[PDB]
C-alpha cells in the first residue's frame, strides 16, 4: 500500500498474509481474506506459481511475533475456471484455498462479510485497502500492516479513455487514482473493505495496477469485484 497508514491490530481481522516456502523460510507475496474458519479468498494470479503456500491469520507486523498469529498450510487450491495468467483484464482474478486445518476465531481472526450478489457501488463509496504490498513504487514490503482510504471509481468513468479504457471490465471494481495512495505488489489478493449500512463488507480482491507505477493519477487500483462471484464462491465450497 502506497500512501497508507499502519492499522490498528484488529482493525481488519479477516486480512491474512499469504506465503510460500523459500528455502529455510517464509515469504509473504499477496494477501487474502478469511471467508470460512477452512478457507481464504484470494487472487487467481497470487497461486499461478507451483510454490508451497501457507496463511497467516491474525498477523500484524510479518517480521515480529505479535502473539496471535496463527500459521496453517494450504491445502486445496481452487482458481477460476476461466482464469488466464496471460490476460488479468479479462478477469476472473480469483482463487478460493482449502486450509488444513480451521482456525480459531478471535478478536484477531474473524470471516470476511461478503457483500449480496450483484451489489454495485455507486461512484466514490468509501472503501478502505489493506495489506502488506510495496509502499512505494518499486519499493520494499511493509513490516506492519497498512491501510488506504480508497474512493470507488466507477465503471463508466474507470473504463473512459483516460483511465483504463477497455482494460476495466463490470467483473472488477476500480479504487483510489488520485495519485498518491494505491495498492501496490504484494496486496494483491487481498481486500477492498467498503462500508454499506454502517457495516465492513469485502467488495474487491486486489488484482492489479498499472505497469507504470502503483500510484499513477487516473489508474485506480483495480480488484476483482466479490459481488461478482457470489454463487461461484458458494459453489466452490459446497463442492470440496
Ligand atoms: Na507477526
Amino acid at each position: 500500500v502506497v500512501g497508507g497508514t499502519e492499522a490498528q491490530r484488529n482493525s481488519w481481522p479477516s486480512q491474512i498474509s499469504l506465503q510460500y516456502r523459500s528455502g529455510s523460510s517464509w515469504a509473504h507475496t499477496c494477501g487474502g481474506t478469511l471467508i470460512r474458519q477452512n478457507w481464504v479468498m484470494t487472487a487467481a494470479h497470487c497461486v499461478d506459481r507451483e510454490l508451497t503456500f501457507r496463511v497467516v491469520v491474525g498477523e500484524h507486523n510479518l517480521n515480529q511475533n505479535n502473539g496471535t498469529e496463527q500459521y496453517v498450510g494450504v491445502q486445496k487450491i481452487v482458481v477460476h475456471p476461466y482464469w488466464n495468467t496471460d490476460d488479468v483484464a479479462a478477469g476472473y482474478d480469483i482463487a478460493l484455498l482449502r486450509l488444513a486445518q480451521s482456525v480459531t476465531l478471535n478478536s484477531y481472526v474473524q470471516l470476511g462479510v461478503l457483500p449480496r450478489a450483484g451489489t454495485i457501488l455507486a461512484n466514490n463509496s468509501p472503501c478502505y485497502i489493506t495489506g502488506w504490498g510495496l509502499t512505494r513504487t518499486n519499493g520494499q514490503l511493509a513490516q506492519t500492516l497498512q491501510q488506504a482510504y480508497l474512493p470507488t471509481v466507477d465503471y463508466a468513468i474507470c473504463s473512459s479513455s483516460s483511465y483504463w479504457g477497455s482494460t476495466v471490465k463490470n467483473s472488477m471494481v476500480c479504487a483510489g487514482g488520485d495519485g498518491v495512495r494505491s495498492g501496490c505488489q504484494g496486496d494483491s489478493g487481498g481486500p477492498l473493505h467498503c462500508l454499506v449500512n454502517g457495516q465492513y463488507a469485502v467488495h474487491g480482491v486486489t488484482s492489479f495496477v498499472s505497469r507504470l507505477g502503483c500510484n499513477v493519477t487516473r489508474k485506480p487500483t483495480v480488484f476483482t469485484r466479490v459481488s461478482a462471484y457470489i454463487s461461484w464462491i458458494n459453489n466452490v465450497i459446497a463442492s470440496n
